[PDB]
């Protein structure tokens, strides 16, 4: 049976590569060596928006944050094509679909966007531009609030040194939340979850054996994610008391 | 089936999004306006007490055009949730988005509108009720020709006898459309509804395969929704001059705006 959670673990893996361009080893490979344009104040910001080609460019502060709920509306459908692959998502209550990634992509843009960050910075624009921690802090209120709780999350979940073949079935897990308010029929949801997470476990024993507990440490950063989004959306209200069309209803989220 | 598969994988997943995003399909529409139910039949307005009547249940050509506004605004918001399902749509530039769900959403809401309406009326709130088609043309000028030509369009347009799976992605060839003025990037646009017009094509194909060239029909109707959607432009033209005391809803605003 265990051939069936690798078997599992390897159509997982796959799903991720064709979903996810900018893998964590990809990332990696830029934040060590292999050139990202490094943006660490005002001036460069400007030679940036300048040389690098951005999309969602139509204060600076508001400017840089739509471009990271641009990069979320990118993301959600990343994920949502990925959560397509998952065995028996699609088979799920179409609800329970839309329930499910409604309240999972949050959790897991930040997954993955630990592994685009370092204790110094996060990288941007599919790995083109490097953005720094100490901009972001340097950026005027509430602005400057946002970024430092993703910072702080991907220093301790980097930690754990998970690669992508780990991070796809932790994702899977995450999507098969059945505690997401609203779901119609919890029981296949848990069952899929169950599956994943002993393909996780051995996943994580055969890919990881020096470390005894991991998928336990792994399972409790799911906590710091849901504190990390639920103190997020309350900066996201404030930032909806600080920015007075059209544009309005692709980014009623993020 | 070689590099069919990859079009019916698109067909299947716009068909999938197409049903997440639209919460009254043409399927429910047409099972309510026949008579597959007794628990699924619309309350008709048709004169001044059943309007009356059927406000119960969810001045007056003010209030039944109001009605459209909202149910408009709301169709945007689903148009706009449909599309960044399109694979590509939010991968372009953020202008070119703007701009394609500004010139596409109406041409999609008077698409979607056949799907609710027959040669005698339309269906409203959900379902819940059925105006007729006389009734709207009562009301007084110019709120009287404001839905003849949707209806005589939807009588054309119904003739075809698509589904919602031949819908999702006509309305997705829709969207990406490369000749709306003011794109920056034409060339992605053009690519993504490339990839759609094939799914379109292999769809109308396999789903009508008795219907010869329904695929050129289709794609005929596109000037009807044109020649729509400008006499309805020039129609608000005036009603912003006759009434000074009544307001077009900001999205609207936004959409209408040099279109
Ligand atoms: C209160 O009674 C109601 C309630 C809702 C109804 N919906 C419909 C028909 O649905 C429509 C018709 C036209 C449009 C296009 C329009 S109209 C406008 O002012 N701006 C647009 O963009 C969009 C939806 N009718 C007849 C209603 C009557």
């Amino acid at each position: 049976e265990s051939a069936d959670l690798r078997a599992l673990a390897k159509h997982l893996y796959d799903s991720y590569i064709k979903s996810f361009p900018l893998t964590k080893a990809k990332a990696r490979a830029i934040l060590t060596g292999k050139s990202p344009f490094v943006i660490y104040d005002m001036n460069s910001l400007m030679m940036g928006e300048d040389k690098i080609k951005f999309k969602h460019i139509t204060e600076v502060a508001i400017r840089i944050f739509q471009g990271c709920q641009f990069r979320s509306v990118e993301a959600v459908q990343e994920i949502t094509e990925y959560a397509k692959s998952i065995p028996g998502f699609v088979n799920l209550d179409l609800n329970d679909q839309v329930t499910l990634l409604k309240y999972g992509v949050h959790e897991i843009i930040y997954t993955m966007l630990a592994s685009l960050m370092n204790k110094d910075g996060v990288l941007i624009s599919e790995g083109q531009g490097f953005m720094t921690r100490e901009f972001l802090k340097s950026l005027r209120k509430p602005f400057g609030d946002f970024m430092e709780p993703k910072f702080e999350f991907a220093v301790k979940f980097n930690a754990l040194e998970l690669d992508d073949s780990d991070l796809a079935i932790f994702i899977a897990v995450i999507i098969l939340s059945g505690d997401r308010p609203g779901l119609l029929n919890v029981k296949p949801i848990e069952d899929i979850q169950d599956n994943l997470l002993q393909a996780l476990e051995l996943q994580l024993k055969l890919n990881h054996p020096e470390s005894s507990q991991l998928f336990a440490k792994l399972l409790q950063k799911m906590t710091d994610l849901r504190q990390i989004v639920t103190e997020h959306v309350q900066l996201l209200q404030v930032i909806k008391k600080t920015e007075t069309p059209l544009l309005q209803e692709i980014y009623k989220d993020l």
